C-alpha cells in the first residue's frame, strides 16, 4: 500500500464540512484507519452546512460514521476532545499522518503558537515534534497578516497548509467537482491513490 | 455611490478566470469604469477553462468585453502589457482601485518585490505607493512559504489577501454560487454594492 | 452622521468596568448600534467594581442595558460568547467597528495570536481581516514585554491600541472626569461626537 | 469640499524651501487653515535659497505669511517650537493632515524614533498615534542606510514618504515646473486640488 | 530597611504631575534620600495641572520642595539638566534606583535610543549600564508603534514599563486614590512599603 | 587621472532621460570610457521626455552618441540587452564603476533581489559580486516600502542609493541647473572631476 | 602623501580629552588640515581633566590650538556647532575622513539614529552618506546593549567603532604611553604615518 | 560583608594583563575566595607583559599566586582547563560570581556561541544558565562587528561587558591609577567595596 496506513482526520469550526466528510469516505475506501477528532465548533458547521446529522458523543459518533462511509468495525475510531489515552496525544504511538480538515483560523493559530488545548491542537503539536505529516487546510478570506504569519511559521516547520481553493482546469460541473479538487490534493499530499485529479500532462511528451 | 467610481480589474494565470469575468461583469452592472489589464498566460486560462473567445489585441479585446458584458461605449478600457501611457501606469492618474484576480504566484511575487515588468506589475506598484486599494486573488493549493513571505509582506502593507476559497455557509447549490461567494466578498472589501452574500447576522437580535 | 452607525462593544476582564459601561452610555446616546459582548471574567469585574447588577445571560442582559442607558429596543444587541450565528462572527456582516474595553491581557494575548476562542476574539479576528477599525484599551501596570509585543504587532497591523491612562490637562475633579476622558479619546478615534475633553487649541491663533 | 480643512505644515531644514512655500501658496489659495511651523534651520535654509525675507517670531512671522499669501485673517496660524499650547501638540486637537516639506534627515530621525523634541517633532508624534495622515518630503542625496531605514519604519507605519524628487514628463521648462511637480504630488496625496499636473492617460481609452 | 535608600526621581513632561508630587512625598515619607531631576516641558506641565508654584532654578526649588514635603534639610537633592557633576550622571556614583514619573513619550524615546541629552536621560542610560532599578511611568494614549517599540525595547533589557494606568479594584472614591493607586505600584516595584493598596488577596486560604 | 577610467552607464525607464544623458556628456569631456547601456522602457521615456532621436539599434545608436556627445571612435561602446559578450556580463572584465540612471523601480527591485533578466541587471549584480561601484539614482514619489527595503538592501551592500533630489542651495535658474546638480553628485561620489557644484564651505576658515 | 589630507575632528564630552588632543597635534604635525569641532559637554570634560585653557568661541578657540600645537596659520579650522556654512555639514564639500574623539555615549545614539542636531552630527551623518572615513572612539564602562546596538549598527554600515582601550603589550610606563597607543591605532586606521607604535612582528620571520 | 563570597576569575589572553593581577589583589584584600582559572594564551600574555613569573601547572601556580598576594592558605584556588571537578563547572556548585578579565575576542566568541571548550567557557555558560554574576572585560580595538554581536548577544542575556577603557576624570597620574579605575569599576559591578575610585558626585547637594 503507498501512503500511510492511519490518518488522523480531524474537523475544525472553518465553513467546507463538505470537504472533510468527502475526505473521510476517500480515505475509508482506500482501506485506511482513521482517527477522527472533531470540533465543538466544527459540529455546529456541520448541521449548519449539510444534512448530516451526526450525533455529538464520540460512540454514538463512531457508529453513525462507521454506517454513513460504509466502513469496516474498527476502521473509524472516534476520540473526544480530552482524551488524553487516545494514540494521537503522544509521540510513543504508531505513527499516523494528520489532516485537519477545515482549519479554522483559531485552530491554525494553536497549531502556531503550541497551545495543546484539546486533543486535536496536541495532536497536531505531536505530529510536529515527531516529524510525522501534518497538513492544514484552512478555509478563510481575506487572509490577514495574523493568519497569513502562523502558516508561514508552520510552512517553514515542514506543515503542509493547503487552502481550500479549489482549481477550475479540469472544467468542473458542480460543487461536488471542487470538493473532490481539494480532497484529490490532500490524497496527494498524503501518497494516497485518488482518480478524482488525473495527473496533469502525463500523456503530453513535446512541445 | 458608495465605492470607487473606477476599479482597475488585472487577471493574471491562476486557475480561476471565471472570478475574474464574474467580477467583472458585476462592476459593470455597477456602474463602474474599469480598466481591464490581462496577462499572456491569462489567456491560455481563460481559453482551457471557459468557453470564453477572447480577442488577442486590446482594441478587439474591448469591444468583445463591452458586448459580453453589455458595457456602456467607454466604460470598460482595455490596456496593454506595455502600455505605460496608461492611467494605472502612474501615480498621477486619477484615483482606482486595484484587484488583481485571478493572482498568479507569479504575479503576486512581482507585486511582493516591485518588480514592474509589465503594465499589471506596476499598477499594483503604483497602488502601494500612492495608498490606493490593492486586493490580490490567490489560487493555489498547496502555498509554500514563498508564496506566504509574499502575502505577508503586502498584507502588512495594507493590500488585502483574498484567497479564492468560497464558503459553504449559504448552501451553495452551484459552482456559480461559489464563484459569486468569493466575487461577493471582493466588492464587500470594496465598498461597492452586492446581492449575491447576505449580510451575516443582521436578523439576529439575541442569544 | 459622522463616525460608524454600529460599533461592537467587547467587555473583557481588566480592571475599569466603568469605562466600558461610560463608553456604552455614550454610544447609546449618540444613537448608535451597540453590539454588546461581555466575557466571563469581565461579569466578575463588573461585580465587584460597580453596583450595576447586570444579569447573567444574554436576553436579560440586553433588557437590562436597556434600560439602563435609556436605549430603544433593538438598539444594545447582546450576543452569547459562543453565538456564532451573530453579525460580529463573519466578514460578511455589515461593518461595525470594534472597540475591546477594557482590554484583558489575555484577550490582548488572544487577539494578536489570533486565538479565536470565543465571539470577541473572533470578531477581533474578523476586524484585522476586514481592515475594519478595532481599538484595544488594555489596563494593566506594569506592561511585561509578552504585553508590550502583543500590543506592537496589532498596532503595526493598524489596531489603536488606547491604554486606559487618564490625562490631567483638563484639571480632573472626580474619578467620573478621569473615566470620561479615556471615553472621550476612544470616540475621538471612532470620529464619534463628544463633548466630555475639548479641541485642544482650538482658539489659541499665534505664539 | 475634498480633502482636510487643515494641514499642519512645518518646514524644517533640508534644502528647497521653495516647495514649502509654495505648497503653502496653494494650500491658502484652496481655502485651508494652515498650522505653520518652522525650525530655527529651516528660517537659515530659507534666507539662504530665496528672497524672502521672513520675520523670526511668530507674531510678526504670521503677518509677513498672511500677507505674501493673499491669505484672510486667522487662516494661516502660526506656532513656536515650544508652543504645547498649540493643536498640533495634543491628539485632542482638532483633526488636521500633516506635511513636513521640506524634511531634514533630522527631523526624519526624530520622527522615526519619536524623539518629540519640539512642536515640529511632537506634532509628528500626535499624528502617527491618532492615524492621522503625515507626508514627509526629504530632500537629500546620496540617501545612507540610516536615512532609509528611518523612512521604511515610518512608511511601514503608514506615513507617506515623498521625496522631492520631480519628474520631467510633462515637459518642464522651467525651476517652477519642477517645484509644481512635487507641489501636486503633495495635495494628490492629501486629496486636495490641484491643476498643476494633469491626470495621466485620463483620456487614453484604449491600445 | 528594605528597598533603595536614595532614589534619582525625573519629571518629564508627560501630563500626570500629581504622580511625580505624590511619588515625591511618599518617599520622603519613608525618609529616603532623592535625587530630584525637572524637565523644562515638565515645570510647563506642572504650572497647568497644578497649583505648586514651583520655582525654576535648583537652589529655590530644593528648598520648596523641602518644606513642601516636610522632608529633612539634605533629603531632597535637586539637580540641574546640565549639571554632570551630580551623583546620577556617573556610574561610580553611590547605587540609585530611579523612577521617570510621569516619563514623556519623548523622554521614552531618548532613553531608549540612549540621546542622554541632558541629565534625566543621561541618569537613565547611567542606570541600564549598570543594572541598576529603572522604572518609566508614561503617559500616553493611545500608543502609536514608536511608543511600543521603545518600550518594548528597555522591558526586554529590563526596565520595568508602568504606565499610569490606574486600577479600581479597590474601589476609587476620589482622583487622589486613583494617584494613590500608581504610587503604590511604582513604591511595591522599588521594594519600598507603602500603606496605600493592600496585598491582593492576602487573607484568602481556599476556594 | 581620478577615478575610473571605464564607467558603465545603464539608463532605466524612470522619469529623468535628461539627468543620464547630461551624466553620458560630463563622462565623455572627462575622457572616460563608457560602456552603454538602455533599457526598453528608458527609450520611450527619452522619446516622450526630449527631442533626442535616438536610433533603436545598437550599432546606429552607438555611432548616434558619439557624434551628440562628441565622442572619439571607441569611447562609447554601446552593448544590446542581452549581449552577454559584452564586458559587463562577466566579474573577469576589466574593472569599471557602475551607474544606473535614471533607476526605475523595476530595476532597483531586480538589482535588490538578483533577477539578472538582461545585462543591465547582470552587470549590477556582476557589480555587487565583484566590490566593484555601483551608483542607483532612482526617481520616484512617493516611495513605498517596496522601494524602500529594496533600497536600504543594496546601501547596506555598499551600493550608492542617489535620488534624482537636486538641492536649491546654489540658487539654480533653470531646469539645467537642477539637473547638474543631481550629474555633480554622481560624478564626486564616482570621484570623477567636476566643475558644476562648488565644494562647500573650501573657503570658509572660521565661525 | 598617504592617508588624507584634511580630517574633520570632533572632540565630545566622554571622559579621554587627553587623546582627542594628542590625535589633533599629531595630525598637525603630520602636516594635515583639521576641521576641528567640540561639544559643550567636551569642553567641560576638557576644563575637568587637563589645564588646558580652551577658548569659548570659535575665533579664540582658532587661535588658541594654532598656537598650542604649533600648527601654521590657516591649517586648524574651528567651526561652530551651529555652522551649517561649514565643509562638513555638506557632502559636496572636498573629502576629509572624520574622526570622534572621544565619542560620547549620547553622540554615538545620534550617529546611530540620524539625529544631526548639531554641526558634530550632521557632519558624521554626511560621512556615512558619502561613504567617507568615519571612525568613532567611545569611552564608557560598562556598555549597555543601548551602546551595543548604536555600535554594531555603525560597523555594520562601515563606521570604525575604535574604544578607548588601550593595549599594554609595548610595556607602557606613563598614561603618555597609554594614550599614545590608542591614538597610534585611530592613525593607523586613518592611513597616517606614526611612529609611536611599531609594526608587531615585522622582524618575525618564522616559527 | 557585601557582595559575593565567592569570584570565580578567569584570564584570558587578551593585552592588560596587569587588570586581571589588580584584581586577584584586591579581590583577596576583601577576604575573598577566588577560584582562578587561566588560558594558555594568557600565560603568554603575562609573560610579555609584566615580569611576574607565573608557574605553568596548578599546584605550583597555587602556592605562587598565595605568596604573590598574601592570600591565606585555601584563599585562592587555581584550577587547570580541563578539570571538570572543581566547581566552576557545574551548576550544582556554591554560588561564585564569574569574571573574565582580561577577556579575550575569542573567549568573548565562545561565550557567546556556548562552546564551552575549557574549564573558563563550561564556567561562564554555567553562570549564565544559573543567572550567576558575570562581567567579561574586554580589551581590543578597533572592535568589529563580529565582536560587537557577541557582545550585545550576551548583554542582553544579563551579562556585564565592561571594557578595559579607563576613564580620566580623576587625573590619573600614573599606569596603576588607570588599571585602578578599571578594577574599580568591576568590584562596584559585583558589589564589593573598593576605596579606589570615590563616589562621584556624593558630595554636591544642588546646583
Ligand atoms: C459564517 C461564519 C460566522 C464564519 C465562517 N465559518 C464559520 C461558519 C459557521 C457556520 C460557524 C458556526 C463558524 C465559523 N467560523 C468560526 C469558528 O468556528 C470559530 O472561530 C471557532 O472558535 C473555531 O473553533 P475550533 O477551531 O473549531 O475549535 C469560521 N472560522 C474560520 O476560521 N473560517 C470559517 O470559514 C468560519
Ligand atoms: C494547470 C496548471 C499548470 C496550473 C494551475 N494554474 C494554471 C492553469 C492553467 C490552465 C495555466 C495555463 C497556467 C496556470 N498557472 C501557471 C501560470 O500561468 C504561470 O506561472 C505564469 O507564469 C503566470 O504568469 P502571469 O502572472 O499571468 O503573468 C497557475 N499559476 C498559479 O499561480 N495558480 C494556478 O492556479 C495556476
Ligand atoms: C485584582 C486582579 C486580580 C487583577 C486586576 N484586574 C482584574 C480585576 C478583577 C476584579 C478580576 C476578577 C480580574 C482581573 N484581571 C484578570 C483577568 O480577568 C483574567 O486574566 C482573565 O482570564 C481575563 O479573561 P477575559 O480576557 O476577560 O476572557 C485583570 N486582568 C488584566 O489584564 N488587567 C486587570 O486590570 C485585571
Ligand atoms: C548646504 C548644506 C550644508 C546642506 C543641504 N541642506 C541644507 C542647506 C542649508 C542652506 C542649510 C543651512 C542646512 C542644510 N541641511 C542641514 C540641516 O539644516 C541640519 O542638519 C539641521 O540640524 C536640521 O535641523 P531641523 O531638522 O530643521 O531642526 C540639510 N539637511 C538635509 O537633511 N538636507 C539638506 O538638503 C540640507
Ligand atoms: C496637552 C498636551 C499638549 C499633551 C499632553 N501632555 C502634555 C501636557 C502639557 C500640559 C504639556 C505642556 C505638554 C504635554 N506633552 C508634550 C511634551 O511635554 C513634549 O513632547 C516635550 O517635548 C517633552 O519634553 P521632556 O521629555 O519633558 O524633556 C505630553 N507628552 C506626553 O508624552 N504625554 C502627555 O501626556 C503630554
Ligand atoms: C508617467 C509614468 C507612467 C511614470 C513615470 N516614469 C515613467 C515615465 C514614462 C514616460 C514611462 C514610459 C515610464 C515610466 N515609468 C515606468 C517604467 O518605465 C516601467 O515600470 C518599466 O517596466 C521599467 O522597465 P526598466 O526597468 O526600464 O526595464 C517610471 N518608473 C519609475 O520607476 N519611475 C518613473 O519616474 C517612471
Ligand atoms: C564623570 C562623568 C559624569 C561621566 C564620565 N564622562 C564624563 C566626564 C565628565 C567630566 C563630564 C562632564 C561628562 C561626562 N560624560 C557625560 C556627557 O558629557 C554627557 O552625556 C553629554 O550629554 C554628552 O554630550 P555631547 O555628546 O558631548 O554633546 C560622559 N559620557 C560618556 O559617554 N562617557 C564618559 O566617559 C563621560
Ligand atoms: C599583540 C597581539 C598579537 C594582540 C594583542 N593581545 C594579545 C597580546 C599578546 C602578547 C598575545 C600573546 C596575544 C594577544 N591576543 C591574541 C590571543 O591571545 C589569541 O587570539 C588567543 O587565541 C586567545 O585565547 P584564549 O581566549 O586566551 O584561550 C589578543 N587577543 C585579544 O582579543 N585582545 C588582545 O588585546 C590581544
Ligand atoms: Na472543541
Ligand atoms: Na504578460
Ligand atoms: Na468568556
Ligand atoms: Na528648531
Ligand atoms: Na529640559
Ligand atoms: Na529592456
Ligand atoms: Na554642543
Ligand atoms: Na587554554
Amino acid at each position: 500500500m503507498s501512503g500511510p496506513e492511519r490518518i488522523t482526520l480531524a474537523m475544525t469550526g472553518a465553513s467546507g464540512a463538505q470537504y472533510g466528510l468527502r475526505l473521510l469516505d476517500c480515505l475509508v475506501q482506500e482501506e485506511r484507519e482513521v482517527h477522527f477528532l472533531i470540533s465543538k465548533a466544527a459540529q455546529l458547521v456541520m448541521a449548519t452546512e449539510t444534512d448530516v446529522a451526526l450525533p455529538a458523543k464520540p460512540q454514538a459518533m463512531q457508529a453513525f460514521l462507521t454506517e454513513y462511509c460504509g466502513a469496516a468495525a474498527g476502521q473509524i475510531r472516534v476520540f473526544g476532545q480530552n482524551d488524553w489515552m487516545a494514540p494521537p496525544a503522544s509521540g510513543s504511538s504508531a505513527p499516523n499522518a494528520m489532516v485537519i480538515c477545515p482549519c479554522s483560523t483559531g485552530t491554525l493559530s494553536a497549531v502556531a503558537t503550541g497551545a495543546c488545548n484539546n486533543l486535536i491542537e496536541r495532536a497536531a503539536d505531536v505530529a510536529l515534534k515527531e516529524r510525522r505529516p501534518l497538513v492544514l487546510v484552512p478555509r478563510e478570506a481575506p487572509f490577514s497578516s495574523i493568519h497569513l504569519e502562523n502558516m508561514l511559521k508552520l510552512s517553514n516547520l515542514g506543515a503542509v497548509i493547503l487552502p481550500a481553493a479549489p482549481g477550475f482546469f479540469h472544467q468542473p460541473q458542480s460543487v461536488e467537482d471542487l470538493v473532490d479538487f481539494v480532497v484529490a490534493r490532500i490524497l496527494n499530499t498524503l501518497g494516497i491513490p485518488q482518480d478524482m485529479l488525473p495527473r496533469w500532462g502525463e500523456q503530453h511528451l513535446v512541445s
